[PDB]
């Protein structure tokens, strides 16, 4: 439903859980991982996780949560990694280059550690517009 988010940090997908929780998964688990990249024009997308209806929104520890509110944190700047891979700068900390990246053990590990070079942050939108 609408979009899928893959990570070439080995071979995982991003995962949204109803209880405001974001993590990763080694399976095509688009039972839960459904999303919508709802641009505020200038790359910064409001990722409305269609499944739950929750906005994919980074905290100041780089922990993504399932938000009820579209804000400066959910504004996920499509910073396509020069390479094919496309990954999301959390607007607020653009200068600290706070990116979206998956920890190996199916986890949402961002804060001040997710940045370019790392396969950790190698994301590939596999979007699925069945709506």
């Amino acid at each position: 439903a609408a979009a899928l988010l893959y990570c070439s940090n080995g071979g995982h997908f991003l995962r949204i859980l109803p209880d405001g929780t974001v993590d990763g998964t080694r399976d095509r688990s688009d039972q839960h991982i459904q999303l919508q990249l709802s641009a505020e024009s200038v790359g910064e997308v409001y990722i409305k996780s269609t499944e739950t209806g929750q906005y994919l929104a980074m905290d100041t520890d780089g922990l993504l949560y399932g938000s009820q509110t579209p804000n400066e944190e959910c504004l996920f700047l499509e910073r396509l990694e020069e390479n094919h891979y496309n990954t999301y700068i959390s607007k607020k900390h653009a200068e600290k280059n706070w990116f979206v990246g998956l920890k190996k053990n199916g986890s949402c590990k961002r804060g001040p550690r997710t940045h370019y070079g790392q396969k950790a942050i190698l994301f590939l939108p596999l979007p699925v517009s069945s709506d």
